[PDB]
DNA sequence: CCTAAGCGGCAATCC
DNA sequence: GGGATTGCCGCTTAG
């Protein structure tokens, strides 16, 4: 839905700048959370009827060691511009403001992260993201960088 | 009245 | 019983 494509030249100009704030967010291989929300309990109502997590539903659970650092966007909404040229809204939420998610749709961040893993042939549908998934991809961290716009961050996840 | 999931927080764990 | 951290689950609210 609310996704925008940014031209490779506007991306070059944007990513050329230096960042006041920057964080290296681990791509965790936890099995019922983070990248692998798909393999956790679904959403169950009071009558016990459950609803499977979508494949692209993800979160980046960010440790306090990082969210407590100077400049981190705690409980803010903000624009994210990816290194491969996509723009969408993300939101930090939950206790310690640990949950890094795309806003209004959890799948958007998932389509970005997983769709990237899929394209490079490191991940196929309904598969767990493991150390070897990330090792084959060539990256196990997300770069969250600031721009001179307080509400726009750069998000990177380059592979091999 | 609903249903569905965005996102807030529960709870398992380790001190 | 308490706090501190964060996987993980499902409450609550907007549609």
């Amino acid at each position: 839905l609310g996704v925008q494509k940014i031209a490779p030249e506007q991306i070059r100009q944007l990513f050329a700048q230096t960042s006041e704030y920057h964080f290296s967010i681990p791509a965790k291989t936890e099995e019922k959370s983070n990248l692998n929300v798909f393999f956790g309990e679904g959403r169950r109502d009071k009558r016990g009827f459950v609803k499977p997590r979508p494949w692209y539903e993800v979160e980046l659970i960010v440790s306090k060691d990082i969210t407590s650092q100077e400049g981190y966007p705690v409980l803010k909404s903000f624009t994210v511009i990816t290194d491969d040229g996509w723009q969408f809204q993300c939101k930090t939420s939950g206790d310690y403001s640990k949950n890094f998610r795309s806003e209004n749709d959890l799948k958007t961040l998932g389509k970005w992260i997983k769709g990237r893993l899929e394209s490079h042939g490191c991940l196929q549908n309904n598969e767990k993201i493991t150390h070897e998934t990330l090792r084959e991809y060539g990256n196990d961290h997300f770069e969250l960088r600031s721009t001179d716009n307080p509400d726009v961050w750069l998000l990177s996840f380059k592979g091999k």
